[PDB]
């Protein structure tokens, strides 16, 4: 059976599905997502799969849980997909706290229809 | 009188967001000049639909009605994207026609600058 290819709005739907579902029960594994020109800001930006990944480690996220309110998802320059998530987070079991995070996925160049993140944006809103 | 440095993406991206929240309040009706054919644009609404491309684009904005808007940026952070692009993270409060000041959560991407997207969402429609 063959279909026609996912809209942006389903890339960057099932993206979001992937990430936060990961960032959950592995996220020592959320680095395989970020090639070398990727961009990771949770506070400066770090780059490439080596920095991003000891960044992602030194959170300490444990027992994350997600509520997604909003994904709105455009193609945009190149290929990519811009994305823009709105949600609650949750670590450590702790409270739920609203956030924005914007991403950027960029064709990942060897496989047809496979992305890498080049961009992560996060923000808490309680911080700002 | 001089040759300066090109700006970090931090600096267009800031500088874009004054920019574009002056001309808000100042002629909303200019505001399509910063989209081309390919543009995306949507300004929360009840979760309303994008609409692509300057005339639309123009349309929507007017639509809006934006008139003595009162905006606060509480934080901008902007980063180089795919052929160097810039991508822009905006949060901050925005008061359309002397009504609710209200929270909002909003992603640009600028392309070498006009806007090749640009999504906007009020948290109140959303959360």
């Amino acid at each position: 059976m063959v279909m026609e290819k996912p809209s942006p709005l389903l890339v960057g739907r099932e993206f979001v599905r992937q990430y936060y579902t990961l960032l959950n029960q592995a996220p020592d594994m959320l680095h395989r997502f970020y090639g070398k020109n990727s961009s990771y800001v949770h506070a400066d930006a770090v780059y490439g799969q080596k920095e991003i990944h000891r960044k992602v480690m030194s959170q300490n996220f444990t027992n994350c849980h997600t509520k997604i309110r909003h994904v709105d998802a455009h193609a945009t320059l190149n290929d990519g997909v811009v994305v823009q998530v709105m949600g609650l987070l949750s670590n450590n079991n702790q409270a739920l706290r609203r956030f924005m995070q914007t991403f950027v996925l960029a064709p990942e160049g060897s496989v047809a229809n496979k992305f890498y993140v080049h961009n992560d944006i996060f923000r808490y809103q309680d911080e700002v």
